[PDB]
């Protein structure tokens, strides 16, 4: 079910298959930010989840760097497929900056985004 | 600087390569939690990051499954690498849980490691 | 805008009065987790908001005693109000317990609340 | 205990008193950001912790406005003190920026701080 392209609150859009032992493989696009077009994603998904309502951890990487522009960051999203009549895939992430040490306290956002495959 | 092997506060491990591209690939074992032996980690860095000094931002993953055994849960690191003489791994991390509809709330705790090239 | 009742995502019940010194002071009932009844909250806010059209940020605590019960944990709340029609208040909460330190690193959870004027 | 001056690892100083109610109150000054002098904060703590060893659950709001300065930003501290024989707070905090609906992805940032009474 994880596998497909799906759109976030902000427009953004997550395109990924998930592989049959874990892997999560594809491209994302934000619709905000340092950012321009397409990038490699990487993660890594629950290919075995329990069978009692619970929904299926999964996490991914972006690093903010493309063919366009390198904004010297990368985001991390951690969350939960959850199925049913309209998946979702709810979410928190960290977005860090690379920083000199003095900057250090002030190099990382926190959010959540949750996602469905309907297109904006 | 990245590629090699790395040590966090808790005693945890991280082995890691860092490919010319902006690939992450290697293996986690963690000290605590519902874990034992190693696990598949995979994640992206900035693989032409500034040259003032500034960190490289880099993040990975780990679903909590392997040959033995499945905590069902999912760990991101988001963080940068420092060099030099005293060279560190600076990360924040979100452990998502699966669970019900009722208990989401209850899904994801935070918190922060960092790592060294000596433990 | 701030004082008064707001309902969270939860069916939580967020009680609070907005004083002219900055300050936050109520009470805060929460639908879930190791909780019963009303619990006492304080915290802050802008007085003075930017000019612009921007929220105002805020932030309050919860520590989970109360004559009831004890959960020996901590919320705190951080996000900012946004006025109008559908007047929100949008937090992102840290959940602490206290733990022994080998078990600290997993003392803190994270979340994100969104409170509205009428319960949903 | 709690009650006392506190220097975190930026060098930034808590003067915190914990009342007998689970109140927190003081101030605090930041070594760095969007800030000068002291700012009031206000807060919870456990005031019946566990006596098996963990520590005491608490968290304090600061909102960034006072006399002087004006960053339309508040930033919550939730965690635990821990109390050996160098007693220590750990910390982790979440930094609401005042913004647009649009920028509001990038309101919070997040970050951990330590503190114990040493004076740098
Ligand atoms: O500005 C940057 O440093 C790079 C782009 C960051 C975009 C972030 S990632 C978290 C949030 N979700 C999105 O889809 N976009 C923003
Ligand atoms: O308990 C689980 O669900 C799986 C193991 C989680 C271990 C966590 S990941 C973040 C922190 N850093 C570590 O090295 N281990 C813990
Ligand atoms: O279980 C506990 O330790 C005390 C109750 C915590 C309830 C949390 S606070 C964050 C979230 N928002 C709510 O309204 N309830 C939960
Ligand atoms: O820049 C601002 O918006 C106001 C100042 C914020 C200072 C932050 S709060 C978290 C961290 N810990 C500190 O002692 N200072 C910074």
């Amino acid at each position: 079910g994880i596998t497909g392209t799906w759109y976030n609150q902000l427009g953004s859009t997550f395109i990924v298959t998930a592989g049959a032992d874990g892997a999560l493989t594809g491209t994302y696009e934000s619709a905000v930010g340092n950012a321009e077009s397409r990038y490699v994603l990487t993660g890594r998904y629950d290919s075995a989840p329990a069978t009692d309502g619970s929904g299926t951890a999964l996490g991914w990487t972006v690093a903010w760097k493309n063919n366009y522009r390198n904004a010297h960051s990368a985001t991390t999203w951690s969350g939960q497929y959850v199925g049913g009549a309209e998946a979702r895939i709810n979410t928190q992430w960290l977005l860090t900056s690379g920083t000199t040490e003095a900057n250090a306290w002030k190099s990382t956002l926190v959010g959540h985004d949750t996602l469905t495959k309907v297109k904006p």
